[PDB]
């Protein structure tokens, strides 16, 4: 018993072919079963034939005879059909409103999440379908991980390197950082966790959470979890106020936070606010300064990743009283300088998925590009707050969508918050990049910030681009451009000061080859997000949708504090780089 995801009409019916078993009202359930392949209907019991060894589960072929359900063949002489009068039978028949179209629900209930159009719909439907879409999608994602073969340690060739035997008749996951495994030790009559791991082509290189002397017969599965049902919306209803509400500004602020005082007042004068902070513009400085501006405010600092919560902790460690802070950790090494798991502390730092049920003066949700509507809903379900501040940058990278293959996901569809920031604009903008040379700031300002991003620094004159397609090879799930690495190696011989550079590419296999040939530290663009280096050498590797994605490119070139060399495949992005062109040797 529950509430029709289309009407809200109370019901005793959930579609049992739908992987999330959403409650459907007599009208909406009926319109659903008749217009799709979904015909299992669940109530107090499941609408299935109770006859001895009968397979009929289709609600349009079933009857309530006695107090059981039967198909045509096995029904008693006295019965009625479960599924007639443009409605399916169940409790609360009389209360039931239905919908003009069930078209959006049907698409969400039945899509396989491989088309961009599936995510576009999930982020433009009614709020209640946004929750059903986010649950349906996360469940589909978690089920897809079970499709992958077990990987087993066949041989231990060295430390940090392994030989893997793969389960037959199941596919193998890509071996990159977006696929975190769990090891397991072979025991008497069961198995125990031995940490979370990542793998990369060698044999395979393994980067584990903890060290071990892991031996043969240890095996790896992408640990999947239970997706809980969602209740709270992606955004609470917006409210604008005429005064600062439920907060009391400090009378003395330091010139270090003075640039944010107007924005801090805007936070206190609406229910939720969006802050777009391009790279190096002071997102975490903003977030911690809010605490100092409203010194009495209880603030929960959340984000999706331990790293993002940790960065907020590292900024708080500088500026806030340590004794007033707590890191929430569920029973991976994260921040260990605050007291642990003290919910009632003034300043709570905690990942979305570990949030306690509590209230707060302000909730700060950082790195919003990386949130899903699933995460947005969970924050609203766990935290009741006077104010919500959503900090991030719809021009940076979203959560990977493992199932997505046909089309690109635009920023307005990353989640509800990113949708607001791309359609109505952000409430607040940090307009001065402090990190990057002016050639990089100007480039991304035009590319993705509608020329609103301003440079603190001068031109470095250490920003270079080279147009070189080279040669692309593919391994199981990545790309390599040896000749592009060749160009970087030749550049390094004529410019050996660049040997302090970090090497960045859109591909782990490109990074693996560059590490061996160049000896630079390597980062995927996706793994460089939030980090900074003096010198960056970027090889585009390919001209794919992945390597040309403007958000990935933005993140790639904004890592550089001083200098950058971009070896480009794509004429388009090459031409948009406001950098000094270099000829090929
Ligand atoms: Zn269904
Ligand atoms: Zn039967
Ligand atoms: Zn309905």
């Amino acid at each position: 018993v529950g509430a029709c995801v289309l009407c809200n009409s109370q019901t005793s019916l959930r579609c049992g072919a739908c992987i999330r078993r959403p409650f459907l009202c007599c009208k909406c359930c009926y319109d659903h079963v008749i217009s799709t392949s979904h015909k299992l209907v669940l109530s107090v019991n499941p609408y299935v034939c109770n006859a001895p060894g009968c397979d009929v589960t289709d609600v349009t072929q079933l009857y309530l005879g006695g107090m059981s359900y039967y198909c045509k063949s096995h029904k008693p002489p006295i019965s009625f059909p479960l599924c007639a009068n443009g409605q399916v039978f169940g409790l609360y028949k009389n209360t039931c409103v239905g919908s003009d179209n069930v078209t959006d629900f049907n698409a969400i209930a039945t899509c396989d999440w491989t088309n961009a159009g599936d995510y576009i719909l999930a982020n433009t439907c009614t709020e209640r379908l946004k929750l059903f879409a986010a649950e349906t999608l996360k469940a589909t994602e978690e089920t897809f991980k079970l499709s992958y073969g077990i990987a087993t340690v066949r041989e231990v060739l060295s430390d940090r390197e392994l030989h893997l035997s793969w389960e037959v008749g199941k596919p193998r996951p890509p071996l990159n950082r977006n696929y975190v495994f769990t090891g397991y030790r072979v025991t008497k009559n069961s198995k125990v966790q031995i940490g979370e791991y990542t793998f990369e082509k060698g044999a395979v290189v393994y980067r584990g959470t903890t060290t071990y002397k892991l031996n043969v017969g240890d095996y790896f599965v992408l640990t999947s979890h239970t997706v809980m049902p969602l209740s709270a919306p992606t955004l609470v209803p917006q409210e604008h106020y005429v005064r600062i509400t439920g907060l009391y500004p400090t009378l003395n602020i330091s010139d270090e936070f003075s640039s944010n005082v107007a924005n801090y007042q805007k936070v206190g004068m609406q229910k939720y606010s969006t802050l777009q902070g391009p790279p190096g513009t002071g997102k975490s400085h903003f977030a911690i300064g809010l605490a100092l501006y409203y010194p009495s405010a209880r603030i929960v600092y959340t984000a999706c990743s331990h790293a993002a919560v940790d960065a907020l902790c590292e900024k708080a460690l500088k500026y806030l009283p340590i004794d007033k802070c707590s890191r929430i950790i569920p029973a991976v090494e994260c921040f260990d300088k605050f007291k642990v798991n003290s919910t009632l502390e003034q300043y709570v730092f905690c990942t979305v998925n570990a949030l306690p049920e509590t209230t707060a003066d302000i909730v700060v949700f950082d790195e919003i590009s990386m949130a899903t509507n699933y995460d947005l809903s969970v924050v609203n379900a766990r935290l009741r707050a006077k104010h919500y501040v959503y900090i991030g940058d719809p021009a940076q990278l979203p959560a990977p969508r493992t199932l997505l293959t046909k089309g690109t996901l635009e920023p307005e569809y990353f989640n509800s918050v990113c949708r607001l920031m791309k359609t109505i604009g952000p409430d607040m903008f940090l307009g001065t990049c402090r990190r990057c040379p002016a050639e990089i700031v100007d480039t991304v300002s035009a590319l993705v910030y509608d020329n609103k991003l301003k440079a603190h620094k001068d031109k470095s004159a250490q920003c270079f681009k080279m147009f070189y397609k080279g040669v692309i090879t593919h391994d199981v799930s990545s790309a390599i451009n040896r000749p592009q690495i060749g160009v970087v190696r030749e550049f390094l011989t004529r410019n050996p000061a660049w040997r302090k550079a970090v090497f960045i590419s859109p591909y782990n296999s490109q990074n693996a080859v560059a590490s061996k040939i160049l000896g630079l530290p390597t980062q995927t663009v996706d793994s460089s997000q939030g980090s900074e280096y003096d010198y960056v050498i970027f090889t585009q590797t390919t001209e794919t949708a992945h390597s040309c994605n403007v958000n990935r490119f933005n993140v790639a070139i904004t890592r550089a504090k001083v200098g950058i060399l971009c070896i480009m495949s794509d004429r388009d992005l090459y031409d948009k780089l406001q950098f000094t062109s270099l000829e090929i040797p």
